[PDB]
C-alpha cells in the first residue's frame, strides 16, 4: 500500500515525543532540518514552534499511488511518520506549499 506508516493520525504532544527521536522542527514559516537521512524502518517527528499551524503532505506517487496529506498541528505538536522504503520523499505544508523538504530513507 503506503511507503509509510502513520502511527497517529492525529498530532501528539511535543511532551510525547521521545528522546532518541530524529526531529525536524519547524519555526517561521521553515522546516528548519530540509533534508534528513535515516533507515527504513525509522520514523521521523516533525515539532510545530509556532502558533501558524503547519502539516506533512506527499503529493500523488510519493509515498503510495495516492495522496498523503497529515493534519495540522499547532503550537507544540508533534507528528509522526514511519518511513519503511529506501528512497526519496518530498513533502511540503498543504496551505504554505513553498515550505518543502525531504526525507532520505536508506
Ligand atoms: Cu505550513
Amino acid at each position: 500500500q503506503d511507503k509509510i506508516t502513520v502511527t497517529s493520525e492525529k498530532p501528539v504532544a511535543a511532551a510525547d515525543v521521545p528522546a532518541d527521536a530524529v526531529v525536524v522542527g519547524i519555526e517561521k514559516m521553515k522546516y528548519l532540518t530540509p533534508e534528513v537521512t535515516i533507515k527504513a524502518g525509522e520514523t521521523v517527528y516533525w515539532v510545530n514552534g509556532e502558533v501558524m499551524p503547519h502539516n506533512v503532505a506527499f503529493k500523488k506517487g510519493i509515498v503510495g499511488e495516492d495522496a498523503f496529506r497529515g493534519e495540522m498541528m499547532t503550537k507544540d505538536q508533534a507528528y509522526a511518520i514511519t518511513f519503511n522504503e529506501a528512497g526519496s520523499y518530498d513533502y511540503f505544508c498543504t496551505p504554505h506549499p513553498f515550505m518543502r523538504g525531504k526525507v532520505i530513507v536508506e
